[PDB]
């Protein structure tokens, strides 16, 4: 069916960075293969529907008039109520796999412009940062590698805290370069409006799905039989029955089914939405002290104030989804044991040393 | 089928680590696969359905008019009993198919929220553990070797019973960090509420399955034959029979056997999951006589004590099917014939050399 | 469906450069791919069309008899109305799939045209463009290395007000090689209209659709019945039915949709070519402030002049997706903020050795 | 058909170790893909059964009446003879399928218990086996070699009787920590526990086959034609046949062939499980006369004794699978010709010289 | 069909050895292959049978009484001759794809059973075989090329006829290892069983499929219309023919053309193997001339004599195969040329330094 060959191709799972968070990536598989999968159930494999009409004809009719008479109905499909002569349309009955074909694609439009619109620039300047928080590090495997060796002779924190002080505030052990680079990304506004338009555009649309449903579906929902005409034109000028009763929908239990399921879809998904759109809310405050003494990660920490609606935010959130690739997926990620003035000082400084990686 | 590609994409079978104990695969993919199976061999393959229903229609009737009225009822399913006209519904015969797949796609939120909510962090455990001890190695053959060698030297109490204090107690044979952490782990229960919840979502979606099979099934289960009506509606204005007795359904006895495997297989499959979970019960204490010797190996049998419920048990079972990747996979495997007071520790010590690695 | 392997063949997703927009390309994918589901979507697949006619054929034919009427007017769609003897046709049903498949063929022509008749010269200038571009590591750090030690010894206006004259206005630093080329390359004017030949080309396209769409349907779009003529040959001389009434249309419904579809899709369209043509009609100073102050980018933003109809544009259009690739946009990225005269001067400096890469 | 994609799953054909035996892995192919053959012929491909059922209704009858009659019978097999009432029941005919496939799935069971509850131990055991018999080598050629050299420059018993007993009992002729090991294992008894519950489930197994063939077949085994009733519900009170006789089945020469090749089969194999159940009550002394040279291989035939159910046994049963990989495959198999007391210790010496590897 | 399954996973087409003679390949390969092709060729493709049989009912039957009729017979094909009532079956009929398919699988136990008792033993010896054969080119080139060298400096027989003697018994000429193993395999008599059953085991099976056709087939041949009986049990107590005459086989054609095949194709296969047979019971010395001259090879051709039926021989026979592989595809290839008592000892020699590879 048309529905496996669109999940193979749409919603189908640089070069290591992370830059989709899987809350995001589940909503969008719930979101986008849904529909897909209800379509596929609908119409095929468990349910062979086979005619979704079907029409009591008179026993005088031949087989190729009864073939006319269940095929001309189907396509007006007419309630031609005796109540003047208000014909109500069932055509949500023959419009279902369109309607939820239009839902299908319209749950893609999010994700591409946020594939569009903001993943080169966020990428490039991403892969920037990863570039040069890699030398800070180096830094210390050329440079503090023998801070032990000067020191163990000697003792007191004057061979501590001011040896390496001026060597981690100097000229070598300094990237002022960036730190004007978070300063001017904590004033843009312009990455944030991605993720806020996103979350919207998913809200819109199932706000839209559930109007959709509340209009057209729930009105002929408990509706199996309707009585049409097939006297309205040519054939006025014949002998047999004025108006073809008792046509029944034959498809009404998945009908049912399907209303109910996308209904239940949607309102078991709003939540995580939701969820997601508050997380940026707040400025996230879990490991801050450690990041506050290391050299690097401090000016993470002290950039940590005003509206919590900036590119830093979400520059941040990605970077500590990010955090655990392969190299500071090291002593940042062990460092667990600390947590719990001059004793604290130095307790951490030899667990700094504990592991010495190579 | 959607049996086929749902097996194929969901429960399908770091670079090393084995995140999952194998009786947890076993019984995923038997609770998981085994509802697939069983709606592929039912409604495809060996018993060929057709129309689930068949109707004793008067012979005075065409055959589109059959066509319809076979149609009619197999989405009105209502038994019309003449005993007031308790209207009786046959609804899990049409909604089997649609159970199986509930049920396949419920059971496999467990491994989701496992994969999602434990894999990393427990990753990020495992490769440290194993990293730093790895290094245990030439910690106790190339620390210790001056023993034998000294002990040919000398005779008892200062080379043999006064040298496991200054050699056993010193910095090359002492590891803080692993202590320090192993401390900080055995205190945290994070990780293993991640295990008892994904147990009792088992459990719980078991009790849920006999709970369905006992309200809905198991009265409709010897009724193969009820007697239906057509003029309910617009109809009842029309000279044929009032009620059409006899719409007999076809799939009886695929509906018997569906259920009672179904009832089977999660039957024997419940004690599995008890024991799984009664595995943390207990402190493991089978071969604890060889770890104490070690020098790394004493730390893991040290911190036993108290409640087991604790990060540090499921942190000690996930490690023990990975201690015979490659490296491990060695001389403590071979440790095997050290499980039979001066004597024993001379001869344990002999041993290790004996398997010298190079 | 023949249209799956239309899509897998055409429109299916150096060594390096991007020679396509992406906004193009989404252009070129929603204008081709379109019509191929649309007729994906209209004769498979959800609805199982059958015969696309049906006749009320008198109670006295037999099977084949009718099998004779309902094929002898599907390939004879003439409606015999009594309003002389104006015979209209129904043609576009019949003739609606070879209508979007030569649409579908159709919208690739511009493709083909621009990737035959553009792409090997322009490949060229761009690899040669950038080849002597990226050269500024050892045209502006190495040459202008000896400006910030140089300054410390004098003062101000007299060390950095007097050796620009003569630094930059030295061979090294010089680029008329470029020069000539660039200069010699704007008089040209064969191909500065080749986008807006390619442009032009759909926008036809379109407005051929436009006028399809608005002469042959949008009359027939109401009408559903028709009656046709048997005795119109050599069955004259029969005695039976002279006008066999009552031919509907069962597919009325398909019809209509993918009509509007194709009208609003091409609707929603039409704009976004329009942009994509006035790209062309200015010069792009956005990031010029940086361009001017590094050597070899100098020239870039020396030669905007006249009017904006030039190859140059063409270049540098298509040049700023492939200048961000990865190395010229390392330096034009550091700085971004930077466009807010003694201290500028200097304080762009030790941001540019900031980042000295190694 | 499902029979080939079970066929693909599960019966399909470290790193280079042998961990089955040639004669148990045909044994498991043709013990499981025989049920799986037998399937897929029976139910598919050369005969399209169609309805496995005919009836014999009353010309009076219409179509659809027909289709109820042979529809309500063979989900009702039962055999309304006129000898009170015994309505003997012919179920087995439709539970052929579903019997074979639960013997399919239950003959399989065996080979999952030994993959999981001795392949890792016997693994580890092996791999320190080889890894040990590998160094055999260049400690009787390389390390024995001055036995000859010497032999000529001296004459009889201090050159050659004397010397093998100086030259046999030092440390670089002794293998201890084997010696201990073989020791200790051949005290075990965990692993032999496994094999022979493997041979006894699948003795069990054909047993319990044999009874089902037995019982439920051989009774309607000559039995075509059985008349069916179908007044026994709503249509008591119908003008019809009281007892619809002469419902056939059609493959009933299917059925027969099955039940004989099925038990043919399994009759055939059962003497190979008993054979490989014996090939353990006896020690294998096939060429342990060259073994007891060798200084490695003498430890092998050195504990020979006692009552042979050990895992001893089966550790060298695996092992001479494993002596011929690549490094093995050599001059130990090239001692063939040494089978055929001052001679025949010297001319078994220079052809270990002559085969000196590189 | 399962043909097409059964050709792909058997008959499909160490790490370079040849341990096939590709006539017993071939011939292998028709004698399985093709039973395969007649049963693919037969019950399927271009012979859409439909039903093998049909059946001339009376007018009064009704549709389903007709298909009654139809399958009351196919599994009851029994003659009722007039001639006392000789029930003739025609069963063959029924049962050719059957045989077939049996045919099929017993052609493939002689490749099983020599893939399984006899490639192991001689790919060791192969392999040790060619390993030290593999040395003799620098033992005639590099040990003998001081003969002409010396020959020019002197004059007949102390340089040419009596050098020949103390050089050629020179202890770096010498292979006596291969001189034992070549007389201890001369003795075993293993290898050559396993051959002989190969191919008495095809000649068996072709005399039971000549047999099978004699017996039953070749009867029924020229018989396609007999009268059947079917009040032979409860349907006697009704009124219509006691003697339903004239059930006429449609598939007698496919039944003679794939009789008359199988036979043809097995009498043209019977010479081949016999062939095969005595292509073992003669001493093969079409080359043995060249081989008594090179070092190694000599002892080859040394060990011909008595009874043809020994193990060397097959070994020699697989030899001549693989001597052609890529290094004594080489100079012994070449040496041609010298298939036409002082001067051809010399002309034999030079040749030998002219082919000095490097």
């Amino acid at each position: 069916s048309l529905a496996h060959t669109a999940a193979e191709y749409m919603l189908s799972d640089l070069k290591g960075l992370r830059l989709e968070l899987p809350l995001d990536r589940i909503v969008k598989f719930v979101a986008v293969g849904s529909p897909l999968l209800l379509m596929s159930l609908a119409f095929a494999q468990e349910f062979s529907s086979g005619s979704p009409i079907s029409c009591f004809s008179p026993s005088n009719f031949s087989i190729r008039q009864a073939a006319y008479v269940d095929s001309s109905c189907w396509d007006s499909l007419l309630h031609h109520k005796q109540d003047q002569d208000k014909m109500k349309s069932l055509w949500p009955h023959k419009a279902l796999p369109y309607s939820l074909l239009a839902l299908a694609l319209l749950m893609y439009l999010p994700v591409l412009l946020w594939q569009y619109a903001a993943v080169p620039a966020l990428s490039s300047d991403l892969l920037f940062i990863i570039s040069e928080l890699d030398k800070s590090y180096n830094r210390s495997i050329r440079l503090v590698q023998h801070m032990l060796k000067i020191r163990q002779k000697s003792s007191d924190p004057y061979v501590f805290w001011n040896e390496l002080e001026k060597a981690r505030k100097e000229r070598y052990f300094e990237f002022p370069l960036l730190e004007r680079y978070l300063a001017c990304k904590q004033r843009s506004h312009s990455l944030v409006a991605t993720y806020l338009l996103r979350n919207s555009l998913l809200l819109i649309f199932t706000s839209a799905t559930y109007l959709y449903l509340g209009h057209f579906h729930l009105d002929v929902f408990f509706q199996e039989e309707f009585s049409c005409s097939i006297k309205t034109g040519l054939l006025s000028d014949e002998t047999h029955v004025p108006n073809l009763i008792t046509c029944r929908l034959t498809s009404l239990s998945i009908f049912q089914i399907v209303s109910l399921s996308s209904v239940a879809i949607y309102t078991i998904l709003v939540p995580v939405i939701i969820y997601n759109l508050t997380r940026l809310c707040r400025w996230d405050k879990r490991l801050l002290s450690v990041y506050e003494m290391l050299p690097a990660f401090d000016l993470l920490s002290r950039k940590m104030l005003g509206c919590p609606i900036n590119d830093l935010n979400v520059i941040l959130l990605f970077l500590r989804a990010n955090i655990s690739e392969l190299i500071s997926f090291s002593w940042l990620s062990v460092l667990c044991v600390l947590k719990d003035h001059n004793i604290d000082t130095v307790v951490d400084f030899m667990t700094l040393l504990a592991g010495l990686e190579p």
